């Protein structure tokens, strides 16, 4: 990903974006009865914690990319690729407006918390005032779409959330790049049942673990995985993304039936979007808040690591690759032992920085004592081996719980963390319920006993 070019909106006849200017997290009830290290992150250039130009830290982002072309091996990885999803049999039709805007099975209804996007964050238009739940009206949109069209500019915002200390004082603060309504429901109606598809099937098929269901997916984890597992981070992994990746994309969607459609590609890979009171052109790079962002990560982290696969071990049987992404999070395996330090290497070639897993020093043998998912553990049951729990850190959860955005949301926040907490045993619960009870608003609270949760666990396979 890099910036082509950038300049002041007015310049280009765009409009300069209002964003909030404060955070909205402030220490909840159980700040100081819970240890954390995070605070929120830096949103304006004006933050005191600043220790370099706030600007330049939010797009440095933007490496550049380091491949033009798709070469003989992303082409085979494609091919291989392509050739798994076809085994699911995916609806290669479109998706009626209603279904992309008020969901199906398999796919969720628009989120009506998040960004519009422009022009309507420009007209002072918000979404509860274009759709409803109820009556699952269409024409509204239908009238929208006809007005303001397709392909329009990107919104981007910067994102509210916790960040070390070391993030905000850098100010390397994360954004999220709103997709317009029109785009969001225009790339639904296209992709919708892909998308559907891959929540539905969770694994090592599609490569995916999009939309699945942590208490009951890790038991089956293992069982998909090969003898010997392999993985590693990334080093800003969606900006990093050479627009090679995505005609790779391009020929992976054209191969299972998409070929019709793959020009919404394009918008995500080569786009325009504003920020504040400037515009600016991408060219590679994918979009964190656009429709299919999570599933198009992943798909492309499947053409990178059988890419690289194929580049550092000639022979290689990817047939025998059981793999499963999350966007930039992946677990991976093969019958053989595999250097991913060396893969890490081949990497850095197609513009990707690979770290040793969970930010090891160096790269070492991955184990199911030490391999995270999704930030979790695996952690088979001492009582069931077969089952396996999802082991959240209690460190993120203490982190998490000693903020909040909305008091109303209290309930559900603690709540939440409690169906992560409990995997941590019940001496560990137990001791994260007496803190919260600790204080008046955690007292009030509504939550689970640890046998509870347990037995409700055990029964729900």
């Amino acid at each position: 990903g890099e910036i082509q070019w950038m300049r002041p909106s007015k310049e280009v006849g765009y409009p300069i974006i209002n964003a909030p200017s404060k955070t909205k997290l402030e220490p909840s009830a159980f700040h100081y009865v819970f240890e954390g290290v995070k605070e929120p992150a830096v949103l304006t250039k004006n933050d005191p914690r600043l220790k370099t130009d706030f600007e330049e830290a939010i797009f440095s982002k933007y490496v550049g990319n380091k491949i033009t072309e798709v070469d003989e091996y992303m082409k085979e990885a494609v091919d291989h690729y392509a050739g798994q999803l076809m085994s699911l049999d995916i609806n290669t039709e479109q998706m009626c407006l209603e279904d992309a805007m008020y969901g199906t099975d398999g796919l969720e209804a628009l989120d009506l918390s998040t960004s519009a996007g422009y022009p309507y964050v420009a007209m002072g238009k918000k979404k509860r005032d274009i759709l409803n739940k109820q009556t699952r009206d269409t024409k509204e949109m239908q009238k929208l779409l006809d007005t303001y069209g397709i392909n329009l500019p990107l919104v981007t915002y910067v994102k509210d959330e916790l960040r070390s200390k070391t993030k905000v004082e850098q100010g390397k603060s994360r954004l999220i790049e709103a997709s317009s309504l029109n785009d969001s429901v225009a790339m639904r109606m296209a992709f919708g049942n892909l998308y559907a598809a891959f929540h539905k099937n969770p694994g090592v098929i599609t490569g995916s673990a999009v939309g699945c269901d942590p208490d009951l997916f890790w038991s089956k984890i293992p069982v998909l995985m090969e003898e010997k597992l392999f993985a590693f981070d990334y080093t800003g992994y969606d900006a990093s993304l050479s627009p090679a990746w995505f005609e790779a994309l391009k020929m992976v969607l054209e191969k299972i039936g998409f070929g019709d459609r793959v020009d919404y590609i394009d918008y995500l890979n080569h786009s325009h979007r504003l920020y504040k009171n400037k515009t600016y052109c991408v060219k590679g790079g994918m979009p964190s808040g656009c429709s299919g962002t999570s599933i198009f990560n992943s798909m492309i982290n499947n053409l990178i690591i059988r890419t690289l696969l194929l580049k550092t071990y000639k022979g290689i049987d990817l047939d025998h690759l059981k793999m499963i992404a999350y966007g930039d999070d992946v677990i991976a395996s093969y019958p053989h032992e595999v250097d991913a330090s060396l893969l890490a290497q081949s990497g850095k070639d197609y513009g990707l920085t690979m770290t040793p897993a969970d930010k090891s020093a160096t790269f070492e043998t991955v184990t199911w004592e030490n391999v995270t998912f999704l930030k979790r553990f695996f952690r088979a049951d001492e009582k069931y081996p077969f089952l396996i729990h999802p082991v959240m850190p209690m460190k993120e959860i203490h982190e998490s719980i000693r903020w909040t955005k909305d008091p109303r949301n209290t309930q559900d926040h603690v709540r939440s963390l409690c169906l992560l907490a409990w995997h941590n045993g019940e001496e560990e619960y137990n001791k994260f319920l007496a803190k919260i009870r600790s204080v008046p608003i955690g007292r009030a609270l509504d939550l689970p006993e640890y046998s509870t949760l347990y037995d409700r666990w055990l029964d729900s396979f």
